């Protein structure tokens, strides 16, 4: 089962927690800190696209530090380039994440409110830093038997570009369907903010009814069902939107009315349904930001601005990571983790 997964003579007593694209996770005993952790094996180096965002994953974990975001501790590979085909990343161990609470598990106000609270704690520590985590989901929240909430997963993160977020009608993109903002599929590159908060919200809204609230099944349909919810965005909303093929895309549809949320959430908590409200909000620009949403009477009981810290050291200008071959990315991953090294 556990296939060649070589940690040092430092872990052992090792399980299989779960798999992925390029990598695998598994929990295992550090031998040092006595403590059981967790480690994911990665084998990104064939393609491209991979080493990009291992070394995403990488340069921004190890220059953050929070509760609620998972760190990496520790890094084994290969002495040499050359002899190195994967990476393992030694991580925080918990129990479960939260796409698989709510297949079984219904959520309490309490537990909705608290993971929200650990959710937008963590992320405004993200966002500070000028990051963005850009694929926010319950599978990428994990929780531990006391129900401390860490995100993880920052192979899709980027630094924040406002300036340069404009692009055409239906362009491209690879964060996850579900959780995408409206403004993904009309105008945006998801170079703003306020694309984590858009999925956060989203997340609000599957912990309320433990099922996804936009279910898209393919690329376009996810604007049917945001904007079957929302309803026709206003004009004002709309003169915002400048691109032809997307403000006409909108116009030519039907007038649609907002569906209530509390017609969607009958049980949920109206402080809940108001915050989800500004979080799910179309315009991108009107959306509230991540310290309004902490400072929402919702999370009045946990709100304390001094026990929200923000990043030490931002990320300036983006990496450049886009433009360089797998073998330069390779390079970077290497002497990124050779602190990690005992030859150091
Ligand atoms: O980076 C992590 N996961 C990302 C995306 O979630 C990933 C999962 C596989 C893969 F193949 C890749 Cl490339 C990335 C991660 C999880 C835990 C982690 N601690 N404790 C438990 C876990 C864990 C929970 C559920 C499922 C898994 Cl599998 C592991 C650390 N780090």
């Amino acid at each position: 089962r556990g296939q060649v997964f070589d940690v040092g003579p430092r872990y052992t007593n090792l399980s299989y927690i779960g798999e992925g694209a390029y990598g695998m996770v598994c929990s295992a005993y550090d031998n040092v800190n006595k403590v059981r952790v967790a480690i994911k094996k990665i084998s990104p180096f064939e393609h491209q696209t991979y080493c990009q965002r291992t070394l995403r994953e990488i340069k921004i974990l190890l220059r953050f530090r929070h509760e609620n975001i998972i760190g990496i501790n520790d890094i084994i590979r290969a002495p040499t380039i050359e002899q190195m085909k994967d990476v393992y990343i030694v991580q925080d161990l918990m129990e479960t994440d939260l796409y698989k609470l709510l297949k079984t598990q219904h959520l309490s106000n309490d537990h909705i409110c608290y993971f929200l609270y650990q959710i937008l704690r963590g992320l405004k520590y993200i966002h500070s830093a000028n990051v963005l985590h850009r694929d926010l989901k319950p599978s990428n929240l994990l929780l531990n038997t006391t129900c401390d909430l860490k995100i993880c997963d920052f192979g899709l993160a980027r630094v924040a570009d406002p300036d340069h977020d404009h692009t055409g009608f239906l362009t491209e993109y690879v964060a996850t369907r579900w959780y995408r903002a409206p403004e993904i599929m009309l105008n945006s590159k998801g170079y703003t903010k306020s694309i984590d908060i858009w999925s956060v919200g989203c997340i609000l809204a599957e912990m309320l009814s433990n099922r996804p609230i936009f279910p898209g099944k393919h690329y376009l349909d996810q604007l049917n069902h945001i904007l079957g919810i929302l309803g026709s965005p206003s004009q004002e909303d709309l003169n915002c939107i400048i691109n032809l093929k997307a403000r006409n895309y909108l116009l030519s549809l039907p007038h649609k009315n907002k569906v209530p949320w509390n017609r969607l959430f009958p049980n949920a908590d109206s402080k809940a349904l108001d915050l989800l409200d500004k979080m799910l909000t179309f315009n991108p620009h009107k959306r509230i930001e991540v310290e309004q949403a902490l400072a929402h009477p919702y999370l009045e009981q946990y709100y304390d601005p001094s026990d929200e810290p923000i990043a030490e050291a931002p990320f300036k200008f983006d990496m450049e990571l886009d433009d360089l071959p797998k073998e330069k990315l390779k390079e970077l991953i290497f002497e990124e983790t050779a602190r990690f090294q005992p030859g150091y």
